[PDB]
């Protein structure tokens, strides 16, 4: 009935390290008031908030997405460069917010280095040109002595921060982008910005915007699918019901699966291995406004290790992904200006990201599955999903092959699962169960309570056979020695 | 590193009876000199080929596709009805011969309704005109006093013929077809002709033309997927190569399931149910003519028993499925004047459809894998697969739930396979395996040696655990209970 | 049009029945004839042709030797019917009209 059979000496594929992503846009308070607070007791000499910076460091962020996010199609990257009194204000049309330009590339580049973050930046195709995300790029990755390499040099940089991934436009489909185009627009426009900005620099990565339209995503591939390295999907969800929530993982794994077979259909994307990149990502459902400060709760933090376990086992299709967004905006963390909260879709990724290995290995699972018909998101709309397992599981080994971590989640949400457990050639050990647990579906973090939702370790005795406990709504990693 | 478990409790889903379909297309020696010949000795008096009648009987054809196929898109049927002496000899674009239409209409649903099948006919969208179909249609399935219900009761046939499957045009999108046309022309076309045909009858199921052209199948499905009830894929594979033949059924695979994803991606579509037509599929690389007489060997009819377990487990995705073709063009029969070859294609379907349930169980396979860079097809397309596996089954039950066939394909080229399998809650029974391979990969039935490749039967005794051995290049099915 | 019992039937998609075609077009204007009302007719443009509609109008209005102006007189009305209203097709732009464009 339940049931996880794992072999740690077959390996199946190793798993991206890009897939625990983040991003920060200039939305609200997610940068202002967020990871930036100039003149705070809180921050830094560089207005980077301290007691954020804790808690993104815990989290190993493998790559950081910034600006936006609807922001960037109308962001002009020079006005955020140079002496912060000489940077103007501008009213930023996504958000309708003067915008200072304090927090500005430079400043992005400082905040990746010290929580050892590759940066990822989407470029400005509303309102940009060509030329502009040129030299945005000549600033970031020049070498030589153009214009734009020396100017990072005059403003304290000398070093080339060597920006690996570029977001060619963002949400370039939706009606509420600033300057939208149509997918024959967009796609010759893919083609042509990221040709040209590889002859600069050959070996960035882009990343071309996809949607749902599946028109929309095969004439970019078709035209730009010679120069892309992933096309995007942004995928947000969730609904008061709790199994309609945690469901949508396994829509969110169709949704992938269909992508990756336009791919396949298009032979210059198939050829050159174009993958998917998952660059926006979450619950997202209960409010509706310029700030996005989605109160999530356990049941949304069960979600995201749902797909984090997903995307263990697909990251050969998903090699990077990146949860919409790191502060406030949709935020794992929540700010206020005398602390912070550490919400349950932040909870999730401690748990996984610190607890998992670098390459996934065969493993088995039975559960018991159901049907179920929902809506998601915040305008409702309904959606279905088939045979979604009340179990699942992704076991994974360390790059030097000594410990193994199985990762498991049980969606059941009022039982408890006794699951039997073989490993093979697995000595009888003693191991550590790091589980991410609460009281409730809804129970959530407080500035009064902040662990009311947490990780809990247990010791346990190991062997090829073996049973354990798991709560319901939960998700454990079993850490083994080998 | 090998192995099979099988639980009889666990009933998957039906499998629909549809997968084991068959096609005639007016091609070569398919039809005239195949299935039927008027004067031949072997020929009953309809002009039935008495030894192709019983070939054909012996697999249990579910339903039977024609008339094409390259021909139908400049045929006009009601040349093909009435006293044969009165029916005009055309000239066929497709294959260039004149086309003499003493098969027609009537005669095509004798031999359907003498062989146990569903007819399945196409319509013609090359030369062909909305009011042609509704004809068509009017004749076949009318029940009142319409013009050409009445002319079917005058030729002799006053009860309806009922054909549920209706083919809305042939390839439409190749350069080669009568008539081709555009994804919007055909997209609006197959949208005009299914409504209003349906309209007329509403019981019929329609199979629109897709290929693979993600954009093609995409404005189809947007634009018809209110209305139809497939879309087609047509598969043809094979190089002079064992593993570069067999492997491709994993590409079909792959193959299908990107239709079923872009069917998915349309909401009509996905929300009606629409699903996959595989109604022309073979190897198909040797011969380019008018005649396609192409010469399967073993190797060939080890890639048909694996596209049949492939559908077995798929069916649910691809419910209908035609091999093409089912006499001397790309023929799972081949005749001669003075009889006929069963050839390992055939012998694929002789040994499935005769040893298969109606529902699938849970069958868990473990097998080694390979990767594979190929050719196939006629111009020797470039292909690759990841992780083919050596070794599939799926295991069946019969509809009252008396009996359990398990299916096994063996690829292995050069190495028997010692299998331990497991059938949950089974006793310790007699069964019997029937296997059909062959002295090697190339192996062929001829005139002078027709059973070179065959299907042989031996007693085992089974339990709840056992063992069994598979040779190399075959397909066993083991049945039991 | 021509004798009655020699007429098809057929199925009209519109409003699905099947249609006998004893009215037709000479019963139409003989219709029309008595009540004293100009005839207004509408052509097929969703299955019909050119051809279709030309021969209507001149087995209607045609004052010659053309094969349907002699078919009107041969069922039986010599003088031409000279109909001045002609529909060119009927709701081409709905859905729901056959050949609709
Ligand atoms: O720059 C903006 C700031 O002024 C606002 O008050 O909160 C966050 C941003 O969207
Ligand atoms: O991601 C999208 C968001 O950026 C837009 O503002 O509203 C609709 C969402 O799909
Ligand atoms: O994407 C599809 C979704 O929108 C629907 O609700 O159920 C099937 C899915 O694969
Ligand atoms: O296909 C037929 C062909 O084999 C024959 O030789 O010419 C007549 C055709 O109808
Ligand atoms: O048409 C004839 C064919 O039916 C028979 O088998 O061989 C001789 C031919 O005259
Ligand atoms: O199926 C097609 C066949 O009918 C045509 O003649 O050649 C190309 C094939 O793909
Ligand atoms: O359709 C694709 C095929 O053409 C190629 O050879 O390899 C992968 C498949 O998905």
């Amino acid at each position: 009935s339940y049931g996880i059979v794992v072999d740690p000496k077959e390996v199946v594929k190793p798993i991206s390290r890009h897939i625990y992503g983040h991003f920060t846009e200039h939305l609200g308070r997610c940068i202002y008031g967020g990871i930036y607070e100039e003149g705070s007791p809180l921050s830094d000499e560089r207005g980077f908030r301290k007691d954020v910076l804790e808690a993104v460091k815990r989290i190993k962020v493998p790559n950081l997405r910034w600006p936006g996010g609807n922001f960037v199609s109308n962001y002009h990257w020079e006005d955020g460069i140079g002496p912060k009194d000489q940077r103007p204000v501008r009213f930023d049309l996504a958000w309708q917010q003067e915008e200072t330009n304090r927090f500005g590339t430079d400043e992005f580049i400082e905040y990746c280095r010290e929580i050892g973050a590759e940066p990822y930046i989407s470029i400005n195709m509303g309102t940009g040109t060509l030329d502009e995300a040129l030299h945005w790029l000549e600033y970031c990755n020049g070498k030589g002595n153009t214009y734009y390499a020396q100017l990072r040099r005059k403003y304290g940089h000398p070093e080339p921060y060597n920006v690996k991934f570029w977001g060619i436009g963002n949400e370039m489909y939706g009606e509420w982008q600033v300057g939208h185009m149509t997918a024959d627009e967009y796609a010759r426009a893919a083609k042509e910005y990221t040709k040209w900005m590889k002859v600069f620099d050959p070996t960035i990565k882009a990343i071309a915007v996809g949607c749902d339209d599946p028109i929309w995503n095969l004439r970019v591939l078709q035209e730009a699918g010679d120069v892309i390295d992933f096309i995007s999907y942004h995928f947000y969800t969730g609904s008061d019901d709790y199994y309609e929530t945690v469901s949508t993982v396994y829509l969110l794994k169709e949704r992938l699966i269909g992508v990756k077979k336009l791919i396949d259909m298009v032979d210059t994307a198939r050829k050159r291995g174009v993958k998917i990149a998952l660059d926006e990502w979450n619950v997202w459902y209960r409010v509706s406004d310029n700030k996005l400060e989605e109160p999530y709760d356990l049941k949304d933090g069960i979600f995201a290790c749902g797909v984090l376990v997903l995307l263990q086992k697909m990251s050969d299709i998903v090699p990077l992904a990146n949860l919409a967004q790191l502060v406030n905006a949709l935020g794992a963390i929540h700010t206020e200006k005398d602390g912070l909260i550490l919400t349950p879709v932040y909870k999730a990724f401690e748990l996984i990201v610190n607890h998992s290995g670098e390459k996934l290995v065969k493993t088995h699972v039975e559960s018991e599955t159901y049907n179920i018909e929902g809506v998601m998101f915040i305008n409702k709309m309904p959606f279905s999903v088939e045979n979604a397992p009340f179990l699942d599981a992704a076991a994974s080994i360390s790059e030097d092959g000594k410990k193994l971590f199985i990762a498991v989640v049980n969606y059941r949400k009022e039982d408890a699962l006794k699951v039997p457990i073989r490993v093979e050639g697995l000595g009888q050990k003693k191991a550590t169960v790091y589980t991410l647990t609460g009281p409730d579906v809804n129970a959530r973090n407080t500035m009064e309570n902040p662990n009311v939702v947490d990780i809990t370790s247990e010791t346990i005795t190991v062997d090829t056979e073996f049973e354990h406990t798991f709560k319901p709504f939960s998700c454990s990693v079993i850490e083994v020695e080998l």
